[PDB]
Order: C-alpha cells, then structure tokens, then sequence
RNA sequence: CUUUUUUUUUUUUUU
C-alpha cells in the first residue's frame, strides 16, 4: 500500500516555501531498491529507499520530494512531467489475470487481463515462453504492488534481430511509423520539379564554381558541401554551403509540426527512422551531385593559417560536381604529388577536373591542420572512445564480422569548418537577437566525484591535473602514447575519465542571466549553436529561420521565450534517447556477431579488482565484461589491498600432481588473454580466461 | 515479482 498524492496548490505552497524539491529520477539498474535525484546545492544525492517511497515513480520522471528528518534520505510525494513512455517489452507468464514480466529490471511487474491475451494462450502455453510482446502501463492502484497493463501485439521470436529491433524502437518512444497522407500534402507538387524562376535575383548564383561534398559511402541524404578558391595574394576564398531546408518547411503546417514531435532521425545498423519525407530527405535538399540546389551559405577569405579577414551570409544555388568519399579524399591527401588516375574516382560533371578537387581538398587540409593545431593550443578537449562497425549479409541480414572504426584526416577537415561555421552563426544571431536563440551550453563537470578520480590518480603513478580542461587534454596527450601497452593505458585512462562528464543542452538566450554559463566547456568557446545539419534535426531549422530574420530576408518570429525553450526541452530528450537507442542497437548486433561466430580471442585489461571477480575492458573489440572466480578452474583465490591498491592472486588447478602449480598475479592495468562464448540464453554470452 | 554485488560513459563531426 504506497501513500496518495498531495494538491497541486500545496506541492507550489511547499515548494516556494523550500520544503519541497525537484529533480529528475534515477534508478539503479543492478539494485532496483534505490533510487536518486540530484542535489541543487550540488556535494552529494539525495537517496530514495524502497520500492515503497518511490511512489509509483518511474525512471526518467521529474519528481518532487519531500526529506525524511534525520547522505540524505527523501520520499516521492508528486510528479509534475511524466518523461517515461510508459511502455515495456517482456514475456507471458502464467500466475482471473495474467503475470507480464519485462527485461527492463527498473519497470514493474504488470497485470494482463486474459481478454487481451491470445485464444491458445490459456491451454498449452509451454511455446509462449520464448515470444516477446509489448505491454502498455496505463493505470497503477495505490494498494497493488502490480501495474495494470495493455498487450499491445506479439514481437515475434526472442533472440532475433527485428523483433528486439523494433522492441528496443518502440520502448524509448521513436515513432518509426508512416506520414500521413496530411503530411505529404504539404510536400511540393510535380514529379519533374524545377526552381521558380521568382528565385533568380534574390538568391546568389554559384553554379560555376567547383563544388563538392565529402559524405560515408552508405549515404543517401547530403546536408552540406564545401568550395575552396586560391586568391591572387596568398591567400583563400572558403565557402560552406547548406541546404535550405525551411523554404521547404512552412511554420504551422503540419509538416512542421510532425518534424518538431519527431525532433531528430534516429541511424540504426541496418536502416534508419527519418525525420522528414523521403521526397524532402532524398531529393529536393539532399545535394546529390548534377542538379541545382537553393542553399544557404557562409564564404570567409582566410590566410593559410586560418584567419577571417572577411565574413558573408547568404542565400545561394550551387550546382555540385561530384561526390567524394572518406576513401578517396584520403587518397588524394596522401598523394600530394602524384596524378590519381580516373578508374578510382567517382563520376564528376563535365565543366570540372580532377584537378580542381585535388588542389581544392589538399589546401583544405592545410587550413584545416592549423586550425585543429590553434584549437588544440587554445585548449580544446576531446574524450574519444572507440567504435566498432559491422559488415552484414546481403540476403538475410546477419552480421559477418566487425571491424575498428578509423577516424581518419578526412573526417577532421570537414569537422574544422563545420565547427567554423557554427561558431559564426552563434555571433551573428546572438547579436542580432539576444533575448530569442537557440544555443548550446556544456555545464563544468561535478565537483563531488572529479575529486575521487584525483585522489585514484594521485595513486598508481600517474601524472594528470583535472584545475581545467586543454590542462586535462594536454595530460593524457603528453603522458604516454606511441606503443602497444601506452594505447591500452589511454583507453582505460579515458573511459575513467568520460564518466565525470556532463551533458550538453541546447537552451534559449532569453531565460540564462549571466553570461558564465553561456560557455561551452569542452570546445572552450563563449557561444556555439548547430546550424550546419537541417534535414536530420529541427533545431537547426530553428536557427535557419532565425537567421533569416536576422538577415532581412524575412519578419521576426512570433514566438515567446518560453515556446523556444520548451522546444529545446523537447529536443533534449529526443537526442538522449536517439543515442540509448543506437548503442542498445549496437550492442544487440555484436550479440548476434557473438552467437554467431563461435569464441572470440582477444586481449584485455583489468580496471576494477572485486572480492569474487574483476571487470576487464576488451581490446579488440571494446566492451567492458566481468570475470569471476567461479567460472575459473583454480586450486585457491587470494583478494590483498595494501596502499589502497588491489590484488589478486590464482592459484591454478595443474593437469598433473607431480608438479608445483603455477601462480596468477591480477591488479590493475595487467594485460590478459580472455574468450568470448555464447550461453543458453538468446542474447547472453561470457568472457573466460584462456 | 527482479539480475552470479551502491547510481552517473561524456564532448565534437559526418551518416
């Protein structure tokens, strides 16, 4: 039996009074008894015990709570923003009701009425023990220890690809569903579509100059493309052109309004859940090369290391060349001198060589080195982990193997203007309107538990310094590097290092005060907005539109201050969510790769000592699995701490008594040889050592 | 009714 709910009246009484406080829910996934929400002051969290005084509060609700008289402990007592979908997937099971279990261990344990379960259900439900459904909360009693639930439909079979796929979509709330016919109203009529011939004199005409794209392989959308001039006196004329997505994007149709509900494009393994028509996605604004494009462009005149000495916006039609790799770009960055020939380069149109984009990338590349070098001195920093992508079968799907991706030079000479871009844009349209913008802002990471990382690394010999961040990037560059064991060390070091970290909220300009936290902490600038990426978020139309207001083109927007931050609000969780769903996908992906491919031998490294076990961080591939005695085939285990600093030592079981058993030394940052093998579950597999 | 063990894994760019 849990406690009712108090009056709205009283909950804004208690909480102007300073009674009450605020904050997001989280909820422990390895011990669902306890949950947390963040402290205001900010030294430690505030804990909630029980399953009892959660009060019916899900993870990712914004809760309001009430502190028990005395870390300290508080109560659930209202919810102002239900933020969770409140839908589960899970398995039937046998107990007037039906009993609902879901592979979420922080969503309850649901009711089914058996009107809603299917007509052979009841008798012989031995072959529904391996099916997955989707079951909808849509009522929970103050006196059940059991939500009551709808079944939505039935998945499929457990342990396949599209049934989890389409499980793991539908629990996080990404609409992967059709537009209606309302929707494609709104879209452009006519299948031969032409510019109109008003859009000749408002507009700058660039169909001449040399314009190109660097995009993957496997794209069909193209959101930007790049031009580069060489000056008559040293130095260059760079435009970065993007395309015009809200002349197509009309406010208060209901195009617009479909596009702000689905706020982003979610990219998957093997598809992708757009964010605008197919017509709009792949046709009219993705710059494919060979055809005229209304754009919107920056061009700057830079010296070789850099430097704007000049500045124009503006509405433009490009008419792109070709369409590069990330693979042939860095052919022609690694041959400088050298005439690549024809049978290794995509088709190009006829008015332009090769030649242009071979001088046009190398002096790209140029600026784009002493731009990253001049970040990088200014003190940018940058937490990169690794990734992993998969090469799948053609005709049913299944990966085949898994391979490292590389971030080559080609993907930073696009990043350094984009990022040029972006930090001009932000200028412009925060002096042009300064109470109405959309903007980014990192927070500084938490003070509370960057001091347990200083007081680990203060330990082990390891000199880093976290007073600031170039300081921290410039520590783990100049620390180790350049060996087989120092990468392994920057690896561990870094994904230690990532989990202090903040994330990052677009916000509008008039609600912030001060401009302290208008800051963007990891790139070290005072202002930053994303404007060079329309057709796959909304925001950037945001910024498109104000822009446009700014520039005259069009009158200001009618929207108050409190419309643009709630949209931003929106966005915000879309984001979290479009990310928790591709690295779910991610991890589903290997898990078949796993299944499917035998044991996995690989190397490892140690980052945590238990008393029973020991968390490993495997190398090759880049998942962080557990190792415990039990699973071991040794004589004896021995757990030692001296100087805070752990150890284990195995004792191995010998093939013959005639001979001493050998000895095991584990402690942190040691090198180890470990297998991966499936289980007898679906989707389980284990690391053993080898 | 629920895991072979105390929460936070982030930033940037293109898909």
């Amino acid at each position: 039996i849990f406690e009712t709910y108090m009056s709205k009246e009283d909950v804004s009484e208690g909480l102007k009074r300073g009674t009450l406080i605020q904050g997001v829910l989280r909820i422990n996934p390895k011990k669902f008894h306890e949950a947390f929400i963040p402290s205001p002051d900010g030294d430690r969290d505030i804990f909630i015990d029980g399953v009892v005084a959660r009060n019916r509060a899900l993870n990712g609700d914004l809760v309001v709570v009430k502190l028990l008289p005395e870390q300290r402990s508080a109560k659930v007592v209202y919810i102002l923003e239900k933020k969770h979908s409140r839908a589960a997937t899970g398995f039937l099971k046998l107990l007037k009701y039906a009993l609902f279990s879901p592979s979420d261990h922080r969503v309850p344990r649901i009711y089914v009425p058996l009107k809603d379960c299917p007509q052979d259900f009841v008798a012989r439900p031995k072959d529904y023990a391996n099916t997955l459904f989707i079951c909808r909360i849509v009522d929970w009693k103050e006196d059940c220890n059991f939500a009551l639930g709808q079944l939505a439909k039935s998945l499929g079979q457990a342990g396949e690809i599209e049934p989890e796929t389409e499980g793991i979509l539908t629990e996080y709330g990404v609409d992967f569903s059709d537009f209606s016919s309302e929707v494609l109203e709104c879209l452009p009529q006519g299948l031969p579509w032409t510019i109109p011939p008003e859009e000749f004199s408002k507009r700058r005409d660039l169909r001449k100059d040399c314009i190109f794209t660097i995009d993957p392989s496997t794209a069909r959308d193209l959101n930007d493309a790049l031009s580069c001039k060489p000056l008559a006196d040293g130095n260059f004329k760079v435009g970065v052109h993007i395309a015009d997505v809200s002349y197509f994007v009309p406010e208060g149709s209901d195009l617009d309004k479909v596009a702000a509900e689905r706020a982003t494009s979610v990219y998957l393994v093997q598809k992708v859940v757009p964010m605008l028509p197919r017509l709009l996605c792949e046709e009219l604004c993705s710059l494919n090369p060979m055809s005229d494009k209304l754009t919107f462009s920056v061009i700057w005149t830079l010296t070789p290391e850099g430097k704007i000495l000049d500045e124009w916006f503006g509405r433009t039609i490009i008419r792109s060349c070709t369409k590069l790799s990330y693979e042939h770009a860095q052919s022609m960055i690694e041959s400088p001198t050298e005439k690549i020939p024809a049978k290794e380069l995509p088709p190009i149109s006829p008015e332009h060589s090769s030649e242009e984009v071979h001088q046009a990338v190398l002096n790209l590349h140029g600026i784009a080195k002493q731009l990253r070098q001049q970040r990088f001195v200014d003190g940018a920093l940058r937490l990169d982990q690794l990734k992993l992508a998969f090469t799948l079968d053609h005709e049913t799907g299944l990966p085949q193997g898994c391979h490292i991706y590389e971030y080559r030079e080609s993907n930073k000479l696009v990043e350094e203007f984009m990022l040029l871009a972006n930090m001009a844009v932000a200028h412009k349209i925060h002096r042009a309107f300064p109470e109405q913008a959309l903007l980014r802002r990192h927070p500084p990471p938490q003070t509370r538990m960057l001091s347990d990382l200083v007081e680990f690394c203060d330990q082990m010999g390891l000199p880093v310094d976290f007073s600031s961040a170039g300081a921290l990037n410039k520590s783990l560059t100049q620390t180790f590097g350049d060996d087989k064991y120092s990468l392994a060390r920057k690896e561990v070091l870094t994904n230690m290092c990532s989990r202090p970290m903040q994330m990052a909220l677009y916000f509008c300009s008039g609600l912030l005060q001060d401009p302290a936290q208008f800051r963007h902490y990891a790139l070290n600038v005072p202002l930053y907005t994303h404007f060079t990426s329309p057709i796959r978020r909304f925001a950037d139309v945001l910024v498109h539109r104000l822009l446009a207001a700014a520039l005259g083109y069009r009158e200001r927007l009618d929207m108050a201050p409190d419309t643009l931050q709630k949209q931003a609000d929106h966005c915000n969780d879309r984001r979290m969510a479009s990310k928790r769903v591709q690295e779910l996908s991610t991890s589903l992906f290997f898990a078949v790769l796993v299944k499917e491919s035998g044991p996995l031998e690989s190397e490892a490294m140690v980052m945590g000592i238990l008393k029973q076990a020991f968390d490993v961080l495997v190398l090759r591939y880049g998942v962080q699995k557990r190792i415990y005695c039990n699973a071991l085939a040794l004589r004896s285990h021995h757990f030692q701490k001296v100087g805070k600093k752990p150890e284990l030592t195995l004792v191995w079981e010998p093939e013959d008594m005639e001979q001493e058993p050998a000895q095991q030394v584990i402690t942190i940052f040691s090198l180890v040889e470990v297998v991966l093998q499936a289980e007898s579950t679906a989707l389980k597999y284990s690391a053993i050592l080898k």
